[PDB]
RNA sequence: CAUC
């Protein structure tokens, strides 16, 4: 709920289509965010990013930790 | 739905 950082740059570490999540490590402190696959806006159609692929993303406080919100590619 |  609480937004902790927008338009951070990251790299997606990996995301796990089986489980719909994965992490991405941000680039402005290096800790990894948890990222969700309804975090991801929209893109035969399967929600999700590639491991490797950089991305645009805010950062809120979540109920286990920091999380990606509004994943997008960085335009 | 927190390291596949």
């Amino acid at each position: 709920k609480p937004v902790l950082a927008t338009k951070v740059l990251g790299t997606v570490k990996w995301f796990n289509v089986r489980n719909g999540y994965g992490f991405i490590n941000r680039n402005d402190t290096k800790e990894d965010v948890f990222v969700h696959q309804t975090a991801i806006k929209r893109n035969k159609f399967l929600r999700s990013v590639g491991d490797g692929e950089t991305v645009e993303f805010d950062v809120v406080e979540g109920e286990k930790g920091a999380e990606a919100t509004n994943v997008t590619g960085p335009g």
